[PDB]
């Protein structure tokens, strides 16, 4: 009947932005030097219309030792470390970076971007010439919508460093968890077409960084699938993902539809936008949420999708 694997397929008319993994695959064909140059140029152009937020103090304490090593290196040595990261080389810095959470790696590169601008780290060489393929990948990124662009950039960062699979057993380094926003101060979401209390609780608890309440919405074996990734299965792993990767999001759902399927279960699709704390309101990612709920309104499965275009925000099929 329903398994996690079959639940992945609900609302199959939902068109996701698979140009993100497509573009990443093209990017991964390029030399390390062209990868760095390409991201430099893309980030420079993006900055003209989107506004990145500075990393917090606790984010940066974990990257500090590595950044100070870099601050001291020659321009040549600095470039070599950056190429090592892009190449996923086996070096001490690449092994250190492999155990950092997503947001720590992002803060590392945001500091390097500042330093490269303002003189401290080796710039991209003046008159650098991208390969023909790299020039085309950069143009492809320019034509993506902002939500797709920042997803490509983040993925490129997350994939650098030594393969964490190749490390064995290892302590993942992550920020302290923010406290749940006071109940009184929360702003509840509204969703046109949906009043299911679990769906509203999922949105509101995530918006409040209240992961202990969020996780109780799931079945013990319930799964969550982030954009372009495999399902994270079971409360233990979902709860860790929440606390590690999901703080300070702003979910802005707009509309949804609900459909009874077999055995008192119910499949629900919501569309809307999401803001990441890295860009705030300057980037609104067009998202769908696809939930499979038990008769007791528990989340058996939820998939979160980055949508191919804004048209898909209105794609809400009520009968299958
Ligand atoms: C690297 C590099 C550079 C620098 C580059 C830099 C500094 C790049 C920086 C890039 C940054 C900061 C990108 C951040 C992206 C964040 C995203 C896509 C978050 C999405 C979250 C979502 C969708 C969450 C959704 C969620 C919802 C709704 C749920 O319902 C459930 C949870 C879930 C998580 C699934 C240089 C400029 C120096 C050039 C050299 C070079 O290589």
């Amino acid at each position: 009947p329903f398994t996690i694997d079959s639940a992945r397929g609900i609302f199959p008319e939902t068109l996701t932005a698979d140009s993100v993994p497509a573009t990443i695959a093209r990017f991964n064909q390029l030399s390390a030097e062209d990868q760095l140059a390409l991201i430099w140029f893309a980030y420079l152009e993006m900055g003209k219309t989107i506004t990145i937020a500075a990393p917090g103090a606790a984010n940066m304490v974990f990257a500090e030792n590595t950044l100070n090593e870099l601050k001291q290196m020659s321009f040549q040595e600095q470039t070599q470390v950056m190429c090592d990261l892009a190449n996923r080389a086996d070096t001490p810095i690449c092994r250190t970076y492999a155990i950092w959470s997503v947001n720590i790696k992002l803060g590392f590169w945001y500091r390097l971007a500042e330093w490269m601008e303002q003189g401290i780290v080796a710039p991209i060489p003046q008159g650098y010439r991208l390969s023909a393929n790299a020039a085309a990948v950069l143009q492809a990124i320019r034509e993506l919508d902002a939500g797709q662009q920042i997803t490509v950039l983040r993925n490129s960062v997350v994939d650098m460093g030594y393969d964490p699979s190749k490390l064995g057993s290892y302590t993942k380094v992550s920020e302290p968890v923010a406290p749940p926003k006071e109940m009184a101060k929360r702003t509840p979401v509204t969703i046109e077409g949906i009043d299911n209390p679990t769906i509203l609780s999922y949105m509101d608890n995530l918006n409040a960084n209240d992961f202990d309440a969020l996780i109780e919405l799931f079945t013990p074996d319930g799964a969550l699938q982030p954009p372009f990734q495999k399902p994270i299965a079971g409360k233990e792993a979902v709860y860790r993902f929440f606390r590690e990767d999901c703080q300070n999001l702003k979910l802005i759902p707009q509309r949804g539809v609900s459909e009874a399927v077999e055995d008192g279960y119910t499949q629900i699709k919501v569309t809307g936008t999401v803001q990441t704390p890295w860009f705030g309101a300057s980037v609104g990612m067009n998202m769908a949420w696809r939930f499979l709920l038990t008769p007791e309104n528990k989340i058996f499965f939820v998939a979160i999708d980055l949508l191919a275009s804004p048209k898909e925000l209105l794609n809400l099929v009520r009968h299958h």
